[PDB]
């Protein structure tokens, strides 16, 4: 169920999030709206120098407190470690922001079982470990998990075919459990965030002479992530097209997951 | 791909060379029967020795111009790349991949089970990318067939088996992204996904167990649709025991977005 | 339009003027019912008087802020105008316009039964439309709404009811282009189409015996949704047992089109 | 069910083909078009003098026979008796083409229910009349009905609410007799043309713009091949976005829930 109200940017003063992929693009963009709304964030990423100065423009943004944990989501122990410390930093967690993915090109996928891999480890499987180690205070403040995907989650994309199948499993797994938390009673939501091109420099760079759309900008798309998440909206949907909004809607989809609820 | 314009006949099997992987028992040994009727030379996989052993007598007596197997666990990354060159040795090469195991699932409330999450994507994802791009070349060769065995809930959310959904998601984001790459670098090797609703096998029906269900749909029927939508080439089929379901759960507005999202790149 | 951001409540109704067109039974007769319960002024009509009667007398005692009937055919153009500026004057105003009477259908394979398709064309559409126009000024001045009465075969093509089917999907082509025009002159009424599958009415019961083998959704909640969607200033409504039939409204695809060829 | 055949000039040579609205524009067009197959050719509008013009270009473009009968759609009684006038003629009737519409033009809707009763009359009322005079005919041929339509009578569009109502209307009713006809086993088959803008006089002035040289042979097409559906427009985006799977689904869907035996 998600908030009948408007947003509000109060709706984040003194909130514990964390957000992941957030030395850079959009996850940095990120950091930086929460900290003009006065949360609390820990940010995560490899590059700890990146972190470090993101970490310093959040307090002079006015963050009620700000902090960096580097390490890799290749590395499932320091993931499930990295929410235990961010949890102790804040003294809780009330959303949990995933959106780091391991890097990708453009590319005609031929032998690449490695890239397949990686982008599933990364991707999808430390979302998963990253989720079970921040449940248990998500739980206590009946707070918020917000999953950041794209249109080559939603349909098929050639030139992604790795990071398409890690961006389907996300919905898969999280609109699973998603139904399971509804009748289970687990007051934690759930908001899947589709997005289409996006002008961070990894996907101008990545797109440059192969695909050529625009591209939205990153602090928009940000803040609609932070909205979503906050109204506890079940998916945003942020792309430049109008086509896209309308007829990546699935009422047939959701008519199914009813009929078969009733079983 | 373009599918072929024309009704199937079994007569589209004969002398074909088929790997069949989940076949000592349910759909795969249903599949295995039928291709055997039908004349084809199959080489079936599954964990079980002894019931492969039956399943390929049986296939022998039934008609199959060959019937061989290979047993092994899927969660063994090289046991899945050298059993697709054997089953090509064994019958000089390869016409259809039919990609149809998957890891033993339950239905159970996810929790903290990383270890089911990481399991069911190996077998029931990885393990088909390694076996496709091991089988390639072959298909490349005979202008091939790769079938890939889904679900509903490789569609649409379903409680109780999350781990199961999201490995059943990941196939379809990576072969209909690979079959759109082979459409324009005109590799004329077809992707057909099935999406299956309810089947009778022992182990669905033992899963369902303590919960309402729906009808379940009959398993000889499912294992001669999927054939038919390989041997077809089609890009998906559906196959539940409501007609609404079958009809209407394909998704015509994603097909369109595809096409528009194709005319901004080269 | 822009529809109402809000969830509907039963107060929305309270000392609103509304017409109800086919209101002596079935759907238009339960919400007559509604609207009498939750304190709304309400003018009925149909062409008996003696069933209007009945159900006047009810909504009088159910709570409506007021009730009248006014008797007469919808055959009759003249008629259809006079009846609404009759309507408005009993209520001081007019809030609400529901349009849902439709001429006597049986279900049959078409012949050469012209005189049919002419009844319904214009007693289940072209009374709609003087209708339309003869309670537009009021509407304007209240920021009013329009409600149409519509069906599965007003959707997707039906075989036994072609008239019937012609006149439902008549009605669909000149509502939907009058709410275009409606957005461009900046006219303040909502047009809400109501797209309904089987409902079990004394008339649709006896018309599908033997025919139709399906589940019948009530009347009661039936009457309830349409005036939701009117009160709520939706474009499409549906209400049907079956949940497919979502897929019958808000169609997508026609929505980009009409956004597209608009700003050409 | 359509002829799973490609389309030849030669379906059409020696056939008896009725064209309404036949004296300027899209009719005219087909009207030639049918002359150049060799077909038997009777066309109808108000105007005697254009037709006369239409009828002896006819004649010269190599038709077999080439006739017009001038008069009013208005007239109901006129519709019944040209078709049986124009059948007895040529000896029978193998495609009924119904094109013509009452003048329109461009303009909000503003009180005149006149022309929404006029656009009813002319353009659909007069239709059906038309269809129940030369069904009897089309029955002994194993005929068609080609019924000539538009992008508004598919979806809503401002400034043509009129001629959008009977547009709708043509859809409904004869896509509802053509689910009958499939039952009862009436070897007539029904095209309905869904036309975007196409460069005719009329339209030109009224208002990218299709060829009516091309639309008309593809109308023809169509019905030569006994197809449900033809769609005509310059966008390759609106004939994507016009076609409807779910409700082609759905009117079988609910087949399944009727007995249709009794009659
Ligand atoms: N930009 C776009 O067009 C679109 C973006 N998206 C989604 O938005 C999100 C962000 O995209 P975008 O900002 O463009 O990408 P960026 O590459 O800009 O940022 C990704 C972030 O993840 C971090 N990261 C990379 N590898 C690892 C790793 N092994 N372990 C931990 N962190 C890692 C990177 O930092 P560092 O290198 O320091 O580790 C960086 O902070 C993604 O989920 C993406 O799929 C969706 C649709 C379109
Ligand atoms: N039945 C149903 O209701 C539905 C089925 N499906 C799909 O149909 C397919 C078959 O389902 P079904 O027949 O019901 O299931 P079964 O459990 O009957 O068969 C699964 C097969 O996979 C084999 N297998 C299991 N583990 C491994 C492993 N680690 N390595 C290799 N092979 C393994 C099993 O044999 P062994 O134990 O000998 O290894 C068996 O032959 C699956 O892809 C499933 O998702 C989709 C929707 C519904
Ligand atoms: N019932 C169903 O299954 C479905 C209903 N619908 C729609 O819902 C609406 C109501 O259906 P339902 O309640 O079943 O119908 P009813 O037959 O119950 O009532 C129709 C109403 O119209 C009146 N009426 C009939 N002829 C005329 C006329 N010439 N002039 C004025 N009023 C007239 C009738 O009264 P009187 O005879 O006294 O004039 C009656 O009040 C219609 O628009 C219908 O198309 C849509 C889909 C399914
Ligand atoms: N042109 C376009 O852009 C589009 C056209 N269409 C459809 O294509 C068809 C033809 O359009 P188009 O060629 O532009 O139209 P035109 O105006 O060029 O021709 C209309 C024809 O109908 C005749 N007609 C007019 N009034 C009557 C009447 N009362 N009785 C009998 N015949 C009458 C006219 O002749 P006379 O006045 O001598 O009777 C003329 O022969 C129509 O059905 C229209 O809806 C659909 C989409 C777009
Ligand atoms: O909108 S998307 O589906 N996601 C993305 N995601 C990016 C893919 C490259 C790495 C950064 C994210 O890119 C768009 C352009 C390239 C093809 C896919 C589309
Ligand atoms: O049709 S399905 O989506 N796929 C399946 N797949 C089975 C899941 C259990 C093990 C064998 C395959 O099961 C159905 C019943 C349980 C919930 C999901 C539905
Ligand atoms: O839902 S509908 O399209 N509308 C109707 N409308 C009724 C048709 C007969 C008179 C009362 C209204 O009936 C349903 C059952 C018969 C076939 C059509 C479907
Ligand atoms: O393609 S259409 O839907 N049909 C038409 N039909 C014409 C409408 C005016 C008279 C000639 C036919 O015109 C186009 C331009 C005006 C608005 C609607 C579109």
């Amino acid at each position: 169920q998600p908030l009948n109200e408007e947003f509000r940017p109060e709706m984040l003063q003194g909130k514990k999030v964390i957000v992941t992929g957030a030395s850079k693009g959009i996850g940095r963009e990120m950091a930086y709206h929460l900290a003009k709304m006065g949360a609390h964030v820990v940010v995560t990423a490899r590059s700890k120098e990146t972190l470090q100065k993101v970490v310093s423009h959040c307090l002079e943004l006015g963050a009620a407190s700000a902090h960096y944990i580097a390490g890799t989501m290749e590395d499932m122990t320091f993931a499930e470690q990295f929410v235990a410390q961010a949890g102790k930093l804040m003294g809780g967690l009330d959303m949990l922001i995933l959106n780091h993915i391991t890097n990708t090109s453009l590319n005609l996928f031929h032998d690449d079982i490695h890239h397949v891999r990686k982008s599933m480890e990364v991707n999808f499987l430390s979302y998963v470990v990253l989720t079970v180690a921040a449940l248990p205070m998500l739980k206590q403040s009946n707070g918020s998990i917000v999953v950041v995907s794209s249109l080559a989650g939603k349909v098929a994309y050639p030139m992604v075919a790795a990071y398409s199948a890690s961006k389907f499993a996300l919905d898969g797994f999280f609109s699973s459990i998603r139904k399971e938390y509804s009748v289970s009673r687990v007051n934690v939501s759930i908001t899947l965030c589709v997005l289409g091109l996006i002008d961070t420099e990894t996907a101008m760079k990545a797109v440059s002479g192969i695909v050529h759309m625009q591209a939205a900008p990153k602090e928009e798309c940000a803040l609609e992530i932070i909205k979503g998440g906050a109204l506890r909206q079940e998916e945003v949907y942020y792309d430049s097209s109008l086509w896209t909004t309308l007829l990546i809607r699935n009422p047939s989809r959701k008519i199914l997951e009813f009929l078969y609820s009733t079983s």
